């Protein structure tokens, strides 16, 4: 409807994949060449299904901060035919506070799903589902079961993937550039 939709559908369009694993359909963002980002309780295996097609896994690692912290975000390396458009010129440099922002999901549930969340604050340490979890953002939309993984942007940067919500919050865990250093 307006600019932060435009920067939300182009990611949308390019960006993202369909993710398939033995806990469900995910919203999965790829950054460069056959390097893509889940939430870490997808529990990602040697096999994912990509838009419905069998793929290797070539390499997964769970993020966690220099406490030991886990941060909820999953790096997969797919051994797929084709790169996606490198992203990381829009990934914030450091934790923020964000106005105006979009979610955007894409599954079998929820194609072409676009919501305006408004205010993202550096909401910090959550325990999310009983584990500590650290550079949570907060925004005040009841999300529901099925938008985990969802692209969390403003106009011009792509500052989060979707991880939790309790009924009247979402929660994203921060991308940052540092994390798709090669």
């Amino acid at each position: 409807m307006g600019p932060g939709f435009d920067f939300a559908q182009a990611i949308m369009k390019k960006n993202t994949v369909i993710a398939r694993t033995e806990k469900g359909e995910f919203t999965m963002l790829g950054v460069y060449d056959r390097v893509a980002v889940i939430p870490t309780h997808a529990s990602v295996g040697e096999i994912i299904y990509i838009n419905d097609v069998e793929t290797r896994v070539l390499d997964a690692c769970a993020l966690r901060d220099l406490t030991d912290t886990n941060l909820e975000i999953t790096i997969v390396k797919l051994d797929r035919n084709q790169k996606f458009r490198d992203i990381r010129h829009f990934l914030p440099r450091c934790e923020d506070d964000y106005n105006d922002a979009v979610l955007s999901v894409h599954t079998s549930k929820f194609p072409n799903m676009y919501i305006p969340v408004g205010q993202v604050t550096n909401y910090g340490f959550l325990n999310l589902g009983g584990t500590p979890t650290h550079r949570i953002l907060m925004y005040n939309f009841p999300t529901r079961a099925g938008q985990c993984g969802g692209v969390v942007t403003t106009t011009g940067k792509v500052i989060g993937i979707h991880v939790g919500g309790n009924g009247a919050q979402g929660f994203a865990a921060m991308l940052l550039h540092s994390y798709f250093t090669d």
